[PDB]
């Protein structure tokens, strides 16, 4: 099979925390694949404590470093055909939805395309038009935006709907570790230049959930999905059916009410210590991602964390749930 694959990635301080003059706790060493935590008191002598993970990012990696490492090998694996899922994992405030949407630079210094600031979604989506348009391709790409605050569902792309209309999920009949959703719309983008007006009335519908329900980018759980159908005309004449699904997941903050998050931690706990019975059906967003854990989906978890001592507590554990969640098998 493939254990999920699971890489650590460390925020820079910000301004104010410069200001501070603080002192970074953490110490990344990508080679060694490594992350040490200064635990104790003292900085000349010190008890740290270290974890090993299948990559390890620091401080100074930017948008485009995530990009060549992690993102185009997965991407390429769903051009290939296959299912994957990246999940962001971390207390808020360390980069989850900086590393999975990204931001804009500052004073319209660039357009979206060449913003060094773009994260995974809009580098995903203009890469794969980039790519299959130079190669011979019948392809098509369809993307959702579902999200879940308190175990309701919401639809954050529909420029129709609007977003305090819940959803509803069901088992599908055809599908064994898959659901139906009512109402959840798939919007195609045509080319790559329909792709950033599609993400402008996500960012619209964003600002009224917030508006509508208490601490809306804390708690909820997203999960952006890009689906590619290709049927590859290259220069033969050859053409063979293929599917690749691509789910990008910013969970909620992990930081010590959210049965979604508590039964994610129950599933990874049970899959790891391989009980026979996984608790996938005791929350809507284990449900819909099923089959990313330990099922046939190539999943990998991108956890975040801060340099900061403040954050000492979250970022052990932060560390340690990532750390177990290298034991999950999926095929
Ligand atoms: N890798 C990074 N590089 C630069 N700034 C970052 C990074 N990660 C986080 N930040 C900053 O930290 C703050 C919180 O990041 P955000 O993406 O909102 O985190 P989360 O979604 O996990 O709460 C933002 O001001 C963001 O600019
Ligand atoms: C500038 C505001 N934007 C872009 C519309 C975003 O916040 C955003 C994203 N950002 C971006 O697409 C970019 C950042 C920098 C260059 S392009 S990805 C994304 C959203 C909102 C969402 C609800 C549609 C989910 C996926
Ligand atoms: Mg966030």
């Amino acid at each position: 099979g493939k254990n999920i694959q699971v890489v650590v990635r460390c925020r820079p301080f910000n301004l104010a925390e410069r200001k501070a003059s603080a002192h970074s706790i953490v110490e990344c060493d990508p080679v060694r694949k490594e992350v040490s935590v200064r635990t104790g008191g003292l900085a000349d002598k010190s008890s740290r404590k270290t974890y090993t993970f299948d990559m390890v990012f620091g401080a100074s990696t930017k948008q485009i470093d995530v990009y060549r490492s992690v993102v185009c090998p997965i991407l390429d694996e769903v051009i290939m055909g296959y299912n994957c899922t990246i999940f962001a994992y971390g207390q808020t405030g360390t980069g989850k939805t900086f590393t999975m949407e990204g931001e804009r630079s500052p004073n319209e210094e660039y357009t979206w395309e060449e913003d060094p600031l773009a994260g995974i979604i809009p580098r995903t989506l203009h890469q794969i038009f980039e790519k299959l348009t130079d190669n011979g391709t019948e392809f098509s790409v369809k993307v959702s935006l579902l999200e879940i605050y308190n175990e309701e569902l919401f639809d954050l792309l529909n420029p129709s709907s609007d977003v305090s209309e819940r959803l509803q999920m069901f088992d599908d009949p055809r599908n064994k570790r898959g659901v139906i959703i009512k109402g959840l719309e798939e919007i195609t983008v045509h080319n790559k230049d329909e792709v950033y007006q599609i993400l402008e009335k996500g960012a619209a519908k964003r600002t009224t959930a917030a508006t509508l329900m208490n601490a809306y980018s804390s708690r909820s759980h997203s999960v952006f999905s890009v689906t590619i159908h290709m049927k590859e005309t290259t220069i033969d004449g050859e053409e063979l059916v293929k599917i690749g699904k691509l789910n990008l997941v910013d969970l909620a903050g992990s930081e010590n009410i959210n049965q979604s998050l508590l039964t994610l931690g129950r599933v990874i706990t049970a899959l790891v210590e391989r009980t026979p019975h996984v608790p996938y059906r005791e929350s809507k967003l284990t449900r819909i991602l099923q089959d990313s854990l330990g099922g046939r989906t190539r999943t990998s978890i991108i956890a975040t964390i801060s340099p900061a001592s403040l954050n000492l507590e979250e970022t052990l554990s932060t560390l340690e749930y990532a750390h177990r969640a290298k034991n999950i098998l999926n095929k």
